Protein backbone atom coordinates (compact mmCIF):
# COMPACT_ATOMS: atom_id res chain seq x y z
CA UNK A 1 0.00 0.00 0.00
CA UNK A 2 0.86 3.68 -0.43
CA UNK A 3 -2.00 5.33 1.42
CA UNK A 4 -1.55 5.53 5.18
CA UNK A 5 -3.76 3.13 7.09
CA UNK A 6 -4.53 1.20 3.90
CA UNK A 7 -5.02 -2.49 4.76
CA UNK A 8 -6.78 -5.54 3.43
CA UNK A 9 -10.03 -6.13 5.30
CA UNK A 10 -10.03 -9.19 7.56
CA UNK A 11 -12.99 -10.99 9.12
CA UNK A 12 -14.32 -12.70 12.24
CA UNK A 13 -16.65 -15.67 12.56
CA UNK A 14 -20.23 -14.51 12.12
CA UNK A 15 -21.85 -16.30 15.06
CA UNK A 16 -21.10 -18.42 18.10
CA UNK A 17 -23.32 -21.42 18.77
CA UNK A 18 -25.10 -21.57 22.12
CA UNK A 19 -27.11 -24.78 22.39
CA UNK A 20 -29.37 -25.16 25.41
CA UNK A 21 -30.21 -28.61 26.73
CA UNK A 22 -33.76 -28.01 25.48
CA UNK A 23 -32.43 -28.00 21.92
CA UNK A 24 -31.04 -31.51 22.39
CA UNK A 25 -34.15 -32.70 24.25
CA UNK A 26 -36.31 -31.62 21.30
CA UNK A 27 -33.89 -33.13 18.79
CA UNK A 28 -34.19 -36.42 20.66
CA UNK A 29 -37.99 -36.39 20.79
CA UNK A 30 -38.21 -35.66 17.06
CA UNK A 31 -35.56 -38.19 16.05
CA UNK A 32 -37.84 -40.87 17.52
CA UNK A 33 -40.27 -40.12 14.69
CA UNK A 34 -37.74 -40.67 11.90
CA UNK A 35 -35.72 -43.75 12.86
CA UNK A 36 -36.42 -45.30 9.45
CA UNK A 37 -34.63 -42.46 7.65
CA UNK A 38 -30.89 -42.20 6.97
CA UNK A 39 -31.00 -38.43 7.41
CA UNK A 40 -33.36 -35.46 7.60
CA UNK A 41 -33.18 -31.71 7.16
CA UNK A 42 -35.49 -29.61 9.31
CA UNK A 43 -35.80 -25.81 9.18
CA UNK A 44 -34.76 -23.84 12.26
CA UNK A 45 -35.37 -20.27 13.34
CA UNK A 46 -33.23 -18.31 15.78
CA UNK A 47 -33.74 -14.75 17.02
CA UNK A 48 -30.63 -12.57 17.08
CA UNK A 49 -30.26 -9.93 19.78
CA UNK A 50 -27.71 -7.52 18.35
CA UNK A 51 -28.36 -4.96 21.10
CA UNK A 52 -27.33 -7.19 24.00
CA UNK A 53 -24.18 -9.01 22.90
CA UNK A 54 -22.08 -9.89 25.99
CA UNK A 55 -18.86 -7.85 26.23
CA UNK A 56 -16.96 -11.14 26.48
CA UNK A 57 -18.14 -12.19 23.02
CA UNK A 58 -16.47 -11.68 19.63
CA UNK A 59 -19.76 -12.10 17.76
CA UNK A 60 -23.48 -12.55 18.32
CA UNK A 61 -24.54 -15.80 19.94
CA UNK A 62 -26.83 -18.18 18.10
CA UNK A 63 -29.18 -19.35 20.86
CA UNK A 64 -30.67 -22.72 19.92
CA UNK A 65 -33.45 -24.19 22.06
CA UNK A 66 -36.48 -26.44 21.75
CA UNK A 67 -38.30 -23.39 20.37
CA UNK A 68 -35.90 -23.15 17.43
CA UNK A 69 -37.76 -26.07 15.83
CA UNK A 70 -41.07 -24.21 15.96
CA UNK A 71 -42.65 -21.85 13.44
CA UNK A 72 -42.12 -18.32 14.73
CA UNK A 73 -44.99 -16.03 13.79
CA UNK A 74 -44.23 -12.84 15.71
CA UNK A 75 -39.78 -10.53 19.64
CA UNK A 76 -38.81 -7.16 21.13
CA UNK A 77 -35.71 -5.82 19.29
CA UNK A 78 -34.56 -8.87 17.29
CA UNK A 79 -33.56 -10.19 13.87
CA UNK A 80 -34.99 -13.58 12.82
CA UNK A 81 -32.40 -15.85 11.23
CA UNK A 82 -33.43 -18.94 9.27
CA UNK A 83 -31.33 -22.08 9.10
CA UNK A 84 -31.69 -25.83 9.36
CA UNK A 85 -30.50 -28.96 11.08
CA UNK A 86 -29.33 -31.97 9.10
CA UNK A 87 -29.57 -34.95 11.40
CA UNK A 88 -27.71 -38.10 10.39
CA UNK A 89 -28.86 -41.41 11.82
CA UNK A 90 -25.66 -43.22 10.89
CA UNK A 91 -22.63 -41.91 12.76
CA UNK A 92 -20.25 -43.12 10.04
CA UNK A 93 -22.04 -40.95 7.49
CA UNK A 94 -21.90 -37.92 9.80
CA UNK A 95 -18.14 -38.48 10.14
CA UNK A 96 -17.40 -39.28 6.49
CA UNK A 97 -19.53 -36.59 4.85
CA UNK A 98 -17.22 -34.25 2.92
CA UNK A 99 -17.77 -31.11 4.99
CA UNK A 100 -16.34 -28.68 2.44
CA UNK A 101 -18.56 -30.03 -0.33
CA UNK A 102 -21.55 -29.87 2.00
CA UNK A 103 -20.92 -26.28 3.08
CA UNK A 104 -20.25 -25.41 -0.55
CA UNK A 105 -23.70 -26.74 -1.51
CA UNK A 106 -25.24 -24.63 1.27
CA UNK A 107 -23.29 -21.57 0.09
CA UNK A 108 -24.57 -22.07 -3.45
CA UNK A 109 -28.15 -21.78 -2.22
CA UNK A 110 -27.25 -18.59 -0.33
CA UNK A 111 -25.58 -17.27 -3.48
CA UNK A 112 -28.56 -18.06 -5.68
CA UNK A 113 -30.83 -16.37 -3.16
CA UNK A 114 -28.54 -13.37 -2.80
CA UNK A 115 -28.26 -12.52 -6.47
CA UNK A 116 -32.05 -12.11 -6.45
CA UNK A 117 -32.23 -10.33 -3.07
CA UNK A 118 -29.02 -9.43 -1.24
CA UNK A 119 -30.87 -9.65 2.07
CA UNK A 120 -31.46 -13.37 1.57
CA UNK A 121 -27.86 -14.61 1.37
CA UNK A 122 -27.39 -15.37 5.09
CA UNK A 123 -28.09 -18.71 6.74
CA UNK A 124 -26.75 -21.31 9.15
CA UNK A 125 -26.70 -25.07 9.23
CA UNK A 126 -26.25 -27.54 12.05
CA UNK A 127 -25.20 -31.09 11.27
CA UNK A 128 -25.78 -33.62 14.03
CA UNK A 129 -25.59 -37.17 15.21
CA UNK A 130 -27.52 -38.06 18.37
CA UNK A 131 -26.73 -41.18 20.36
CA UNK A 132 -30.04 -41.60 22.19
CA UNK A 133 -28.76 -44.57 24.20
CA UNK A 134 -25.81 -42.65 25.69
CA UNK A 135 -27.56 -39.29 25.38
CA UNK A 136 -24.42 -38.01 23.66
CA UNK A 137 -24.81 -35.45 20.88
CA UNK A 138 -22.32 -34.60 18.14
CA UNK A 139 -22.97 -31.30 16.38
CA UNK A 140 -21.29 -28.79 14.12
CA UNK A 141 -22.45 -25.30 13.18
CA UNK A 142 -21.58 -24.06 9.71
CA UNK A 143 -22.27 -20.54 8.47
CA UNK A 144 -21.89 -20.51 4.68
CA UNK A 145 -19.60 -17.59 3.83
CA UNK A 146 -18.67 -17.26 0.16
CA UNK A 147 -16.06 -15.17 -1.62
CA UNK A 148 -16.68 -14.98 -5.36
CA UNK A 149 -14.44 -14.45 -7.11
CA UNK A 150 -12.13 -16.25 -4.70
CA UNK A 151 -9.25 -13.96 -5.60
CA UNK A 152 -10.81 -10.58 -4.89
CA UNK A 153 -9.64 -8.79 -1.78
CA UNK A 154 -10.88 -5.55 -0.28
CA UNK A 155 -8.37 -2.81 0.42
CA UNK A 156 -9.69 -0.30 2.96
CA UNK A 157 -8.83 2.70 5.06
CA UNK A 158 -10.91 4.61 7.64
CA UNK A 159 -13.46 7.15 6.43
CA UNK A 160 -14.45 8.98 9.65
CA UNK A 161 -16.20 11.73 7.66
CA UNK A 162 -19.12 9.28 7.35
CA UNK A 163 -19.48 8.59 11.09
CA UNK A 164 -22.52 10.88 11.26
CA UNK A 165 -24.54 8.26 9.39
CA UNK A 166 -24.08 5.55 12.01
CA UNK A 167 -27.01 6.59 14.20
CA UNK A 168 -29.43 6.73 11.26
CA UNK A 169 -28.26 3.34 9.97
CA UNK A 170 -28.71 1.80 13.42
CA UNK A 171 -32.29 3.05 13.54
CA UNK A 172 -33.03 1.98 9.96
CA UNK A 173 -31.80 -1.54 10.77
CA UNK A 174 -33.96 -1.57 13.92
CA UNK A 175 -37.08 -0.79 11.92
CA UNK A 176 -36.23 -2.98 8.94
CA UNK A 177 -35.49 -6.14 10.88
CA UNK A 178 -35.58 -8.41 7.84
CA UNK A 179 -32.79 -6.49 6.10
CA UNK A 180 -29.03 -7.02 6.25
CA UNK A 181 -27.97 -4.19 3.93
CA UNK A 182 -29.00 -0.60 3.18
CA UNK A 183 -27.54 2.06 0.89
CA UNK A 184 -27.69 5.81 0.32
CA UNK A 185 -29.73 7.08 -2.58
CA UNK A 186 -28.57 9.93 -4.78
CA UNK A 187 -29.83 12.43 -2.21
CA UNK A 188 -28.22 10.67 0.79
CA UNK A 189 -31.47 9.12 2.00
CA UNK A 190 -31.05 5.64 3.53
CA UNK A 191 -33.02 3.16 1.44
CA UNK A 192 -33.14 -0.55 0.68
CA UNK A 193 -30.37 -1.99 -1.45
CA UNK A 194 -31.07 -1.49 -5.17
CA UNK A 195 -28.37 -2.60 -7.58
CA UNK A 196 -29.08 0.24 -10.01
CA UNK A 197 -28.88 2.94 -7.31
CA UNK A 198 -25.71 1.64 -5.62
CA UNK A 199 -23.89 1.59 -8.97
CA UNK A 200 -24.26 5.39 -8.86
CA UNK A 201 -24.13 6.25 -5.15
CA UNK A 202 -21.48 3.72 -4.08
CA UNK A 203 -22.28 3.77 -0.35
CA UNK A 204 -23.32 0.47 1.27
CA UNK A 205 -24.03 -0.27 4.95
CA UNK A 206 -24.14 -3.75 6.48
CA UNK A 207 -25.77 -5.01 9.66
CA UNK A 208 -22.68 -6.51 11.36
CA UNK A 209 -22.70 -9.54 13.66
CA UNK A 210 -19.11 -9.17 14.90
CA UNK A 211 -17.96 -7.13 17.90
CA UNK A 212 -14.24 -7.38 17.15
CA UNK A 213 -12.61 -3.97 16.73
CA UNK A 214 -12.27 -3.02 13.06
CA UNK A 215 -12.99 -6.59 11.98
CA UNK A 216 -16.41 -7.24 10.42
CA UNK A 217 -18.34 -10.52 10.33
CA UNK A 218 -17.35 -13.03 7.65
CA UNK A 219 -20.91 -12.57 6.35
CA UNK A 220 -19.46 -9.42 4.79
CA UNK A 221 -17.91 -11.75 2.20
CA UNK A 222 -21.39 -12.82 1.09
CA UNK A 223 -22.65 -9.28 0.64
CA UNK A 224 -19.50 -8.17 -1.20
CA UNK A 225 -19.70 -11.18 -3.52
CA UNK A 226 -23.28 -10.23 -4.39
CA UNK A 227 -22.21 -6.61 -4.88
CA UNK A 228 -19.51 -7.61 -7.37
CA UNK A 229 -22.03 -9.69 -9.35
CA UNK A 230 -24.58 -6.88 -9.31
CA UNK A 231 -22.11 -4.10 -10.23
CA UNK A 232 -19.10 -5.67 -12.04
CA UNK A 233 -17.51 -2.28 -12.82
CA UNK A 234 -17.57 -1.08 -9.21
CA UNK A 235 -14.04 -0.74 -7.87
CA UNK A 236 -14.11 2.07 -5.29
CA UNK A 237 -16.95 2.56 -2.83
CA UNK A 238 -17.74 3.39 0.80
CA UNK A 239 -18.61 0.61 3.21
CA UNK A 240 -20.25 1.13 6.60
CA UNK A 241 -20.06 -1.66 9.17
CA UNK A 242 -22.99 -0.98 11.50
CA UNK A 243 -23.24 -2.25 15.05
CA UNK A 244 -25.71 -1.47 17.82
CA UNK A 245 -22.86 -0.88 20.26
CA UNK A 246 -20.36 1.96 19.86
CA UNK A 247 -18.23 -0.06 17.47
CA UNK A 248 -19.54 0.96 14.04
CA UNK A 249 -16.88 2.01 11.52
CA UNK A 250 -16.76 3.40 7.97
CA UNK A 251 -14.33 2.44 5.23
CA UNK A 252 -13.02 3.83 1.98
CA UNK A 253 -12.97 0.53 0.06
CA UNK A 254 -11.32 -0.76 -3.13
CA UNK A 255 -11.77 -4.15 -4.77
CA UNK A 256 -8.58 -5.70 -6.12
CA UNK A 257 -7.62 -9.10 -7.52
CA UNK A 258 -4.62 -11.09 -6.30
CA UNK A 259 -4.79 -13.34 -9.38
CA UNK A 260 -4.25 -11.64 -12.78
CA UNK A 261 -5.12 -14.87 -14.61
CA UNK A 262 -8.47 -15.41 -12.87
CA UNK A 263 -11.63 -16.06 -14.91
CA UNK A 264 -14.85 -14.02 -15.18
CA UNK A 265 -14.64 -17.26 -11.32
CA UNK A 266 -14.08 -19.67 -8.44
CA UNK A 267 -16.09 -19.45 -5.23
CA UNK A 268 -14.20 -19.88 -1.98
CA UNK A 269 -16.45 -21.15 0.77
CA UNK A 270 -15.79 -21.27 4.49
CA UNK A 271 -17.57 -20.96 7.83
CA UNK A 272 -17.41 -24.14 9.90
CA UNK A 273 -17.33 -23.24 13.60
CA UNK A 274 -14.21 -24.09 15.57
CA UNK A 275 -14.78 -26.24 18.61
CA UNK A 276 -13.71 -25.56 22.17
CA UNK A 277 -10.10 -26.57 21.49
CA UNK A 278 -10.08 -24.30 18.44
CA UNK A 279 -10.06 -27.17 15.95
CA UNK A 280 -12.26 -27.45 12.87
CA UNK A 281 -14.25 -30.39 14.15
CA UNK A 282 -17.64 -31.14 15.68
CA UNK A 283 -18.54 -30.40 19.25
CA UNK A 284 -19.77 -33.20 21.47
CA UNK A 285 -22.15 -32.89 24.40
CA UNK A 286 -22.85 -35.48 27.12
CA UNK A 287 -26.33 -34.86 28.52
CA UNK A 288 -26.81 -38.10 30.42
Amino acid sequence: GSMSSERVLSYAPAFASALATSFFQELSRLKLDVLKLDSTCQPLTVNLDLHNIPKSADQVPLFLTNRSFEKHNNRTNEVPLQGSIFNFNVLDEFKNLDKQLFLHQRALECWEDGIKDINKCVSFVIISFADLKKYRFYYWLGVPCFQRPSSTVLHVRPEPSLKGLFSKCQKWFDVNYSKWVCILDADDEIVNYDKCIIRKTKVLAIRDTSTMENVPSALTKNFLSVLQYDVPDLIDFKLLIIRQNEGSFALNATFASIDPQSSSPDMKVSGWERNVQGKLAPRVVDLS
